[PDB]
């Protein structure tokens, strides 16, 4: 199909998402930058996404966490997600896509602006959300492993599968964990779509970024990075530390896996084959130009290995 100013589309209904597109890119991600809000986007898929329990209900990725933002806000898991709900909300306002497809229709073409960046397969059409998630759905730094393992198996995800969606902490940073230091980012790259974040987690902490008691902090490796317990804990579990090491060093696994299981993240508690394909609306994401490293000055006696079957990659 081709849309009313040219561009084309394999499904013509998606030509209503090119002048979404549009504004987002201008004035959501403040000119197609892979910057914060582009990270806080990438988070609320998840936030609205994981609100998804079998037992309890909840809709997943439906769009409840803006339509039903006084209760999802108050949920302690979703500190600071009040301020990307409410910059995304008055763009659902004005235009004609619901707050579930526009969540995840954001989260992929901010995505789509960051090196290494995957294209996360996008459909248009989910409903307006019916209900706001049960509480006590989203899992937080300071949980076991078996914790997070148990709430995102019993959304749907396998051990490995959480080590996949973990990629997206490679564009990401905290501003609560540690409120002296807002603004911290969780691996040296943060606006590079990479595999460093998986290094780096491996490494020995050695200190705190910023103060030293914070509940779900773990020390970091380096003065410029935060590091989460759950991260931490995550690397170094016998359930997950052969897959965390597997993606060190392996961009195309990180790209691969995370595109499909963000897709399969954007579509709990909906069905695809209601949905239309709207994939190719997604911006061309740029490709990485440097290798993956240790920190200079850093070498393989600083990593904590913690995979018995296959030892770290010398980088
Ligand atoms: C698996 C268990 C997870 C835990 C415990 C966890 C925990 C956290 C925490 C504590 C923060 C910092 C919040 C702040 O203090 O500002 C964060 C940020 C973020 N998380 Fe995760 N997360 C998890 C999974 C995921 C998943 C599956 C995604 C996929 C989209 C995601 C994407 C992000 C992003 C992109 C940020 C950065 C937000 C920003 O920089 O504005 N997280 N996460
Ligand atoms: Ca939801
Ligand atoms: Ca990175």
């Amino acid at each position: 199909a081709t849309c009313d100013d040219g561009r084309t589309t394999a499904n013509a209904a998606c030509c209503i998402l090119f002048p979404i597109l549009d504004d987002i890119q201008e004035n959501l991600f403040d000119g197609a930058q892979c910057g914060e809000e582009v990270h806080e986007s990438l988070r609320l898929t998840f936030h609205d996404a994981i609100g998804f329990s079998p037992t309890l209900g909840g809709g997943g990725a439906d769009g409840s966490i803006i339509a039903f933002d006084t209760i999802e806000t108050n949920f302690p898991a979703n500190a600071g997600i009040d301020e990307i709900v409410s910059a995304q909300k008055p763009f659902v306002a004005k235009h004609n896509i619901s707050a579930g497809d526009f969540i995840q229709f954001a989260g992929a073409v901010g995505v789509s602006n960051c090196p290494g960046g995957v294209r996360i397969p996008f459909f248009l059409g989910r409903p307006d959300a019916v209900a706001a998630s049960p509480d006590h759905l989203v899992p937080g730094p300071f949980d076991s492993v078996d914790s997070i393992l148990a709430r995102m198996g019993d959304a749907g995800f396998s051990p490995v599968e959480v080590v996949w969606l973990l990629a997206s902490h490679s564009i990401a940073a905290a501003d609560k964990v540690d409120p002296s230091i807002p603004g911290t980012p969780f691996d040296s790259t943060p606006e590079v779509f990479d595999s460093q974040f998986f290094i780096e987690t491996q490494l020995k902490g050695r200190l705190f970024p910023g103060t030293a008691d914070n509940k779900g902090e773990a020390q970091s490796p380096l003065q410029g990075e935060i590091r989460l317990q759950s991260d931490h804990l995550l690397a170094r579990d016998p359930q997950t530390a052969c897959e965390w090491q597997s993606m060190v060093n392996n961009q195309p696994k990180i790209q691969n896996r995370f595109a499909a299981t963000m897709s399969k993240m954007a579509l709990l508690g909906q069905d695809k084959t209601k949905l239309i394909d709207c994939s190719d609306v997604i911006p061309t994401p740029p490709a990485l130009v440097g290798a993956a490293h240790l920190p200079a000055g850093f070498s393989l006696s600083d990593v904590e290995q913690a995979c018995a079957a296959t030892p770290f990659p010398a980088l």
